[PDB]
Order: structure tokens, then C-alpha cells, then sequence
């Protein structure tokens, strides 16, 4: 089967370069491939599994040792058929794509199948006999591990040292069959340890009482006549009163049968919690809150209250109040725990003064909320010891829980991940052999949980576990110094110098980063669960919270992070950074750690020698290999995948955008595009001189334009801090880390919009001049408005467009507990960001019913020839209809002896003729720079301002008008500091004119003219590509190919 010529003429052509510039040579793309998370792990696959072809190689059981042929075989079979199908489905031209779609994203060539799908078939294998059996045992010495230890043997602190994950018959000295798993328990030990690490997997037993319908009586707590058709819920939390008569063990009943005897469920000999099933609605029991899906899986409100216990524990949790078990209120209901003393810390939700003068509440509830009210508070055994119960109240009623071991793997000092480790293993050596408490029941799988987290990172996370066994020369019992596992162990050594430089610091980068995004969720979803409580407020609903409590945990203003919740993941930074605010920490080691997978990733490519191997026939990519290495064709095979995955990744098509900015000269005269801060400093670098005359800081504002308009796409606007928004907008930005992430879509999209404001800012503004012009119009007024919204209506004559709106709308949270508004030229067609009430004052009421109040109508003219240039410019009906509608129902001027039966000429005629005789010189053409509202008045009066009123709110508008006889006035003189020239800009001053040229930027239309315009206006031309993946990854407006 010949393949057929058009498509070998139309396939890609492989070339010797990938692109043409400076940053896309082997020698850094291959870095940059290696530094990306999902390539990396791709070539660490080919290079990891290498290593476990010799445990499979030297393995004792016939079993593992036929594994290899028989995943041999199956690639054999899966070659026939897939060389059969692609036969059957193409016929003259299957060769073509059989290298095409196949081999090149395998490795670009046949033997190259083989080596994939055989290298992934061995490590899925060995991945999934890791954790096929269990190994938690009680080792005792001379008869080996019992077959059953008794409970109160492992139930201590002190005979924790003898709970070590170890198989049953292993023995170092002799060749057993069986003998692998000393392989599997010392890297689950390992990868378990990672586990407890980085996952810092915390064991809760919890007691939930849900929330009671009550028998009493909704009306007795919550009114009818306020809060109609209470459901139980966290909002309106009851629980019916303890009564002794009733055998339950539930409910207040249950809190009862609890509290009493609180201090009797910690073994004090193992220092673990146990709290009995049966007191909780629920089957209750134990969870396990490690660090990645515990605000995913569960109740934020949940999660964040086992946080506060576990910094109760290290004397680091804030905001709750303390209390004893005696003092525990377990005759009355449960919530009467929360409503804490308000007399003169701990943060309280006074609703007595939140809800005002409002009766919310109702009998018991009244009366006792006065008093303050909380969501979580700390109960210990003793006043002098540290908080081990922590009560909190969510979303499906009333949970107190406790931290099992927290006094033992948890001090001050931070946690001790070996004891923590030690812990867990004990609970889960309770769960193997069903030496639990009848009373509870152990829903906890500590291997289930270790593989279910260890398989996220089923490659990085495996070759860093056998890494640091082989790094641990000193321990003689592990796997390593087993003669059956010499030579494996030696393949183990004979990758620490060669890639362990960049897998620890791949490892202790990608466990950050999931650190990081898991703490986001911190502050993601409280806010989240805070957000209806604010929807009440803002709705005027506030009576609807009823029992709605702030949470104890405090916020930063300056940062929107929670430190004292962030400190739960700094005991796991500080842990991963020993291996080999939580914000500012994590912020910084993960730049301290990306410089090190810079360095380690050039380091390892420089040590590989990669040369570009030439592509075989009918490709279409240019492939990479290497011969300094253990196993040259896998580590080949492996940089083949890694390139494979980059050159298709977005990572690659914002690095060609990225280059096309760095190609533009002018652009680049006042920005540093690597750094991503804008050049020039401050100081007589190109100032002054003509082409973007201005400051560094004069793009600090588009810059903060952009952060605004990426503020305001925000889902949650709380999650960046608060007070003013020029903090918000930096923490915003910093949020991104653009910087740190140079070729994402979050810096194109930054850069675009950048350069977007340079190419209206460039050539005299020839680009912003179009715009307006296209934009304005000769019949239509035009504004630049600073509207703000004032919910109350007016020396005490403080203006209020220029005094910040701190939390608009109640964006930065609740005000009761814990120039401005400028809206850029906005025309008629274009008033969308406008209020209906405003956009209609001025470009539908310009002059209300309600002198002065002509001023400016007729402006959108200018001069007095100009409308009348208008008028018999029309040649339609439909054209004098438009016009005169507008001169009618919107700008309001009396027409005098208009028909509508006249013919065309007589049509505007009249109105000619009109015109003429009612304009024969009231300011009518003069330009209004002021304030609009119910009434009209310039700016030097703004004691004489009346706020425009619409709906019960009122609003405060001031317009600059602009015409088209200042949007063809701005040039070259327009970007001067000095105020003469400021009618060279609109007659506006600096500031707001960059402002107005930056809303101009936001627009989609500027933003792609202009980025045609950087990839047009290019020295070198357009960037041409080498590689398919390359082509097809990013589209053809970037890259040509040769």
C-alpha cells in the first residue's frame, strides 16, 4: 500500500530547530520541558521504571519473573492488532499515520511502542504490589510478630517503637519467595511517611448531633411574624431539652450521657480519643482530615474546627473560648454551650447588637440571647491543660470533636511526623486485627488513604520514596542490603547522581504546590460557608441568620489568608523542606524551590548530552535522545515523552506569545518581560523624548486597571483581603504569580492587555484616536462619568465621588461585625457599566422636565456649523427619523413646524430652517465638565448637588463631556505632564486619561488589534515552528511553519 502523495506533501516537515527564537533551543526546551510538572513526570516514568525492571529481573518468584515476558507477549499481540485495525480503517496511506498519530506521541519509532506501553505496564504492576497486602505488626523478638497482639500491649505511647510496618517472614539472609515484601513495607514506610507528611492526615473522632425538628415548636425559638417556616438547619440550630424520663442516647440525651464523663475517652496510655458510636446521629466514629480533600469531602465548618483543635493542641489556636468538661451545659439543650458572657480574645457573634432593634428570637432564645453567641469553643479535662474537645456547631448540627494522639504527635515545637506516624500505624493495627472498642466502630484504612493520596503522584512520588531509601546508608535492615536485592538496589544507586538532583527538588516543589492549592481551599470555603450570611444582608434578609455565628478564625486584612488555619500546612512545608504565616513561607520556598528545579533541570540535561536524533520517515516531529545515562534508550524514550508533552502543553504556546512580546522593541522599553516589571525606573532612561513619553508608574495604573477588571470577574472577592483597593489588587496579582509562572495563560492575558494600553498609548495615540472615533459620535453626547452609588442622600460638604466606597455592595464582608467611579468615555450605545438611572439622565434625559440644564446638549456638535452639517447630510427616510427622534425624545429641544407627510427635502428643510432660527448667536454648545444628578451644576458648586434619586437610592455622578473636536485634538503633546496641554488630552489631566486609555484597552477589539498588531509588527516576522506538536498546540495566527 503506497501511501498517496497529497497528504505526504501535506503532512508537517520536521525541521533541525523546534522555533527560531533564542528560548526554543534543545538546551532549553528540553529544560523547560523537564521544569513542567506533567512532562517531568512523563520522562520520570521512563526513567523510574528502568529501575523496576531489575526487581523484576532478580526476582525470586517464577510468578514476577514471567511477568516480563508476558507483558512482552501482550505488546506483541497489542502491535498486531493495532497495526490490523489501522490497516482495515486506512488502507494506501496507514504507514503515514501509524508514525504520524502514534509514534510520535510514543517516541517516534516502532521499538518505541514497545518500550512505552512495556515500561508502563512493569511500573503499573509494581505500583499496584506495593500496597497488596498489609504490614502493620507488633514485632516481637525470638518468635517474631504475634499473630494477635492484645489491646493493651499496642494502646501505649511507649510501645509505639515496636509498631514499624514490617512483614511477617522476611529474612535478609536467605533467598525466600516471599521475600519481596520487605521491599514493599520499606517503600510503603516510605511512601506512607510521605503520606503523614505532606498529606498531615490527622485521625478525628467526632461526635454530630444533627439538628432537632423541634416537638416544642418553631415559634417558641423562632417567630412566625419575623422568620416564616423555620427548617432545621445551622441558621435556626435546636435541639429538644434534656429530659431524664426519655431512654435516649442521643440528641441532648446524648450530649448528657458525653459531657459527664468527657475526660474518660482519652487513653491516656495511648493518648488517642475514642468517643462511642452511639452517641452520635450519624454512625460516627473517626475520619481522617489529611490536608488535601478534607474542605472538599466535608464541611468547611468541619475542617476548619478540626484545624482550631489541632493548633488547641500546639497552643496556637485563636478567637475560641475555653471552658472545662464540668463545666459543659448538659442539662439544658447543647446549644447553650455557645451563647458565652459578652461582659469585658474570643470572637463572639452578638446578635443582641447585630440584629438592633429586631426581635428575632423568641422565649429561651431571647432570653439568653445579654449574652454573645459563638460557633466553636474549647472544652479540656483540666484548666491548666491544653484544649483536646473542641464544639462546634455547622451544617448538619453539633459536633464535638477530638484529635486522637494530638497530645502526643502534636506540641508546640510543631508536629512530630515520626510519632504521628507511629500513631496511625497503631490505629491502623487496631483496625487489622479487630482489637477495637465494641463500642466503636474503625471506618479508617490507613493503606487505602496512603495509596489513594500516592497515586495522585504515582511517579514523582515513588523514585523520591526510593530515592531517600537508597539515601539512607546507615539503616543496614532495609531491602537495600538483602542479597536478593543487590543489583536492584544498585539500580536504585545508579539514579541518585544522575536525576535525584532534580527529583528532590521536583518532589519538594509539587508537594508545595499542592500544599498551596489545598490551603487556598482554607480560605475558599469559609468563605464560601460565610457567603449566605452575607446574601442576608445584603438582601435585607439579616433576620434570616437567626443562629448564624462568625467563626473564631481570624483573617488578614492585608493578605485574605488564614494564618492560624495556614499553620496546619506550615507543619507540612516545614517538613518537606527538611526532606533531602504559611503564606509568606510558602511563597517564598516555592521561588527558592523553582530557581532549584531551574538549575537542577539544566544541570540534567547539560550531564544527558541530548542530541536531536533525525526523524524517521513520515514524521512530523523533531525528537530528542541521549547516551549519558544508566538506561540510555528509556532515558531517551523518557525526554522523547517529556518533549511530547510540553511542545502540545500551553505552557509552550504562551511561551511563543511570550516571545513575540519580547521582540517588540517598543513595548520592552518599559516593561521587563522575564521580570514582569515595567523598565525604565524612575529617572531619565528614554525621559523624556517623544514615542510613550511617560513614567513607570504611569502603567501602574493600567496595570491596576487590569487587576480591577480581574476583580471583578472574581467568584469570590473576599478570598484577596480587604481594607484600600490597591492592596486588594496587588494581592491579587501576587495571587497569580506570574512571575513565577512566565508562560501561562494568566500572563498572555496580562501582556495582551498590556500592550493593548501601549498600542493606544504609541504613535501619538493613532490607535486611541480610532477608537474614540469610532466610538463617539457627532449626535449623541458622550461622558467621562465618576459615578458612585450613595444608599443615603445629602461645613459637611465633602464630596462624595472622591472618598473611597470601602466594601460596595458588602464585597469585603459585613460592616456591622467582622476620584471614585469613574466609568471611562461612555456613550449612549455603550452604557452597559452605567445604572439604568444615570445612563438614562444622561443620554436619554439629559434636560429633565425639571438656565443651565441646556449646557452640553448639543456638544456631541461643538460648534454651531456642525449640526447644521448634520441635518442635510441625510438621504433616507429612516436616517431624519433617527435624528429627529433623538433631537425629540432624547436631547428634548422643541421642533417647530416639522410634518412628517413633507417630502425629503422639506423633511430637513424644516429642520435646517429651525436650527438655524432658534440658534442665531444659552451655552448650548459649551462643554460640561460637572455633576448630574436631579439637578445639574459644575464642579466648583458642589454645595448645590442634589443626587440623582432612583428606587430609594441615590446616586452621585460627575460627567466631563467629550466630542470628537478632542478626539482628533489628542497627539503627540497629549502625554506631556505639564497641565497647559492638558486640552490636548480631552482637556483631562494625566492620571485620568491613561485610566480612560486603559478601560479603552479592556475592550476584546482593542485587545486583538492591537496583539495583531504585535504579531505583524515583528522584526523577525512570525515565529516559525519546526515541530507538529508545536503547530497544532498553538494556532497558525503565531506560528508558520518552514
Amino acid at each position: 500500500a503506497q501511501p498517496t502523495a497529497s497528504t505526504v506533501e501535506g503532512l508537517f516537515k520536521p525541521s533541525s530547530a523546534f522555533a527560531d527564537r533564542t528560548d526554543f533551543s534543545l538546551s532549553s526546551i528540553l529544560q523547560k520541558s523537564l521544569i513542567n510538572r506533567e512532562s517531568f513526570n512523563q520522562y520520570l516514568a521512563m526513567r523510574l521504571a528502568p529501575v523496576l525492571r531489575t526487581f523484576y529481573e532478580d526476582n525470586y518468584d517464577t510468578d514476577i519473573k514471567e511477568r516480563l515476558n508476558g507483558f512482552t507477549a501482550d505488546t506483541d499481540n497489542a502491535f498486531v492488532s493495532q497495526e490490523q485495525n489501522l490497516r482495515n480503517q486506512f488502507r494506501e496511506n496507514y504507514l503515514v499515520h501509524l508514525q504520524t498519530d502514534i509514534f510520535d506521541n510514543t517516541g517516534g519509532n516502532q521499538a518505541a511502542w514497545k518500550l512505552r506501553d512495556v515500561n508502563n505496564k512493569i511500573i503499573d504492576d509494581f505500583i499496584s504490589r506495593i500496597f497488596a497486602k498489609n504490614f502493620v505488626e507488633y514485632v516481637q523478638d525470638g518468635v517474631g510478630p504475634l499473630t494477635k497482639p492484645t489491646k493493651s500491649l499496642i494502646e501505649n505511647t511507649s510501645n509505639f517503637k515496636n509498631i514499624k510496618l514490617q512483614p511477617k517472614f522476611v529474612n535478609k539472609n536467605a533467598k525466600l519467595k516471599i521475600n519481596n515484601d520487605a521491599v514493599y513495607a520499606a517503600i510503603q514506610d516510605k511512601l506512607l511517611d510521605q503520606f503523614i507528611t505532606n498529606e498531615n492526615p490527622n485521625l478525628v473522632s467526632r461526635v454530630v448531633f444533627t439538628n432537632e425538628t423541634p416537638v416544642d415548636g418553631f415559634d417558641n425559638y423562632f417567630n412566625t411574624k419575623v422568620i416564616q417556616s423555620p427548617t432545621p438547619s445551622y441558621q435556626f440550630q435546636v435541639f429538644n431539652k434534656y429530659n431524664q424520663q426519655s431512654g435516649g442516647t442521643k440528641g441532648a440525651n446524648g450530649f448528657n450521657l458525653l459531657a459527664s464523663n468527657l475526660k474518660s475517652y482519652k487513653n491516656d496510655q495511648s493518648k488517642g480519643i475514642d468517643i462511642p458510636n452511639k452517641f452520635s446521629s450519624d454512625s460516627g466514629g473517626k475520619l481522617l482530615l489529611k490536608a488535601s480533600d478534607m474542605f472538599d469531602t466535608f464541611d468547611p465548618s468541619f475542617s476548619a474546627a478540626f484545624i482550631q483543635g489541632y493548633l488547641a493542641l500546639q497552643k496556637k489556636s485563636k478567637g475560641a473560648d475555653s471552658k472545662e468538661v464540668d463545666s459543659l451545659i448538659k442539662d439544658k439543650s447543647i446549644i447553650e454551650n455557645f451563647f458565652v458572657d459578652n461582659n469585658t480574645t474570643v470572637h463572639k457573634t452578638d446578635l443582641v447588637k447585630i440584629f438592633g432593634d429586631k426581635d428575632v428570637f423568641a422565649g429561651e432564645y431571647k432570653q439568653q440571647i445579654s449574652k454573645a453567641v459563638v460557633d466553636l469553643i474549647e472544652v479540656k479535662k483540666d484548666s491548666s491543660s491544653q484544649p483536646d474537645y473542641i464544639l462546634s456547631r455547622g451544617k448538619d448540627g453539633i459536633h464535638l470533636m477530638a484529635v486522637d494522639g494530638g497530645s502526643h504527635y502534636l506540641t508546640e515545637s510543631g508536629r512530630d511526623v515520626a510519632k504521628q506516624k507511629k500513631f496511625l500505624l497503631f490505629r491502623a493495627l487496631q483496625t487489622k486485627y479487630g482489637l477495637v472498642d465494641t463500642d466503636t466502630t474503625y471506618d479508617f484504612k490507613l493503606f487505602d488513604e496512603v495509596k489513594k493520596y500516592f497515586d495522585t503522584n504515582r511517579i514523582l512520588f515513588l523514585f523520591e520514596a526510593l530515592l531517600d531509601l537508597s539515601s539512607d546508608t546507615n539503616n543496614k535492615d532495609n531491602f537495600l542490603s538483602y542479597p536478593q536485592f543487590k543489583k536492584f538496589a544498585d539500580s536504585i544507586k545508579s539514579i541518585e547522581k544522575d536525576l535525584k538532583e532534580l527529583v528532590q527538588a521536583h518532589y519538594k516543589q509539587a508537594v508545595f504546590n499542592e500544599t498551596a492549592v489545598a490551603e487556598n481551599k482554607v480560605t475558599l470555603k469559609l468563605a464560601e460557608r460565610n457567603q449566605p450570611f452575607i446574601d442576608n444582608e445584603r438582601n435585607n434578609q439579616i433576620e434570616q441568620n437567626g443562629l448564624a455565628a462568625k467563626l473564631p478564625y481570624e483573617q488578614d486584612a492585608k493578605t485574605g489568608h488564614y494564618n492560624d488555619l495556614g499553620n496546619y500546612y506550615k507543619d507540612i512545608i516545614d517538613n518537606v523542606d527538611k526532606k533531602g504565616n504559611f503564606s509568606e513561607e510558602v511563597v517564598s520556598k516555592l521561588k527558592d524551590n523553582k530557581k532549584k528545579v531551574e538549575e537542577a533541570a539544566k544541570k540534567h540535561v547539560e550531564a544527558l548530552k541530548v542530541f536531536t536524533i533525525p526523524s524517521p520517515l513520515y514524521s512530523q516531529v523533531i525528537l530528542v535522545q541521549t547516551k549519558l545515562s544508566f538506561t540510555p534508550e528509556s532515558t531517551s524514550l523518557g525526554l522523547n515523552l517529556a518533549l511530547n508533552n510540553y511542545l502540545t502543553s500551553t505552557e509552550l504556546q504562551n511561551s511563543i506569545k511570550l516571545s513575540y512580546f519580547q521582540e517588540d522593541e517598543a513595548f520592552k522599553k518599559i516593561i521587563d518581560i522575564t521580570n514582569l516589571t515595567f523598565s525604565q525606573q524612575s529617572g531619565g532612561t528614554g525621559g523624556t523624548n517623544g514615542n510613550n513619553n511617560l513614567t513607570a508608574d504611569n502603567w501602574k495604573i493600567f496595570k491596576e486597571t487590569y487587576l480591577l477588571d480581574l476583580f471583578e470577574s472574581q467568584a469570590q472577592k473576599s478570598i484577596f483581603g480587604h481594607v484600600g483597593i490597591e492592596g486588594v489588587l496587588d494581592t491579587l496579582y501576587s495571587s497569580l504569580n506570574l512571575e513565577e509562572r512566565l508562560d501561562s495563560d494568566d500572563v498572555i492575558d496580562y501582556l495582551s492587555y498590556l500592550y493593548t494600553a501601549h498600542w493606544l498609548l504609541k504613535d501619538n495615540l493613532k490607535n486611541y484616536k480610532q477608537s474614540l472615533q469610532s466610538k463617539l459620535s457627532r449626535t449623541s453626547n458622550a461622558f467621562l462619568v465618576w459615578s458612585v452609588d450613595s444608599e443615603k442622600n445629602k461645613d459637611n460638604n465633602s464630596d462624595i465621588t472622591q472618598t473611597e466606597v470601602k466594601n460596595p455592595n458588602f464585597v469585603f464582608g459585613s460592616s456591622v461585625y467582622d476620584r471614585y467611579g469613574f466609568r471611562g468615555i461612555v456613550t449612549s450605545s455603550t452604557s452597559g457599566s452605567l445604572p439604568e438611572a444615570v445612563s438614562r439622565r444622561l443620554f436619554k434625559q439629559f434636560v429633565n422636565q425639571t438656565n443651565n440644564a441646556y449646557k452640553g446638549a448639543l456638544f456631541s456638535f461643538g460648534s454651531m456649523d456642525n449640526l447644521k452639517n448634520i441635518i442635510n447630510g441625510i438621504q433616507t427616510q429612516t436616517e431624519f427619523d433617527a435624528l429627529y427622534n433623538h433631537l425629540t425624545s432624547d436631547l428634548n429641544i422643541d421642533v417647530t413646524g416639522v410634518d412628517k407627510n413633507k417630502t425629503l427635502t422639506e423633511q430637513k428643510t424644516s429642520l435646517t430652517s429651525f436650527v438655524d432660527s432658534n440658534f442665531k448667536q444659552k451655552d448650548v454648545f459649551s462643554r460640561f465638565d460637572g455633576y448630574i444628578g436631579d439637578n445639574k451644576v459644575e464642579e466648583k458648586n458642589y454645595t448645590s448637588y442634589q443626587f440623582l434619586s432612583d428606587g430609594g437610592k441615590y446616586h452621585a455622578t460627575f460627567v466631563k463631556q467629550v466630542n470628537l473636536d478632542d478626539v482628533e485634538k489628542i497627539g503627540t503633546d497629549s502625554l506631556k505632564q505639564e497641565d497647559s496641554s492638558k486640552d490636548k488630552r480631552l482637556n483631562l489631566s494625566l492620571e485620568e486619561f491613561l485610566a480612560a486609555i486603559a478601560l479603552e484597552a479592556l475592550d476584546p477589539n482593542n485587545q486583538t488589534q492591537a496583539i495583531n498588531a504585535l504579531i505583524s509588527g515583528n522584526k523577525k516576522g512570525l515565529v516559525k515552528v519546526g515541530d507538529f506538536r508545536i503547530f497544532s498546540s498553538i494556532s497558525a495566527q503565531w506560528v508558520r511553519r518552514f
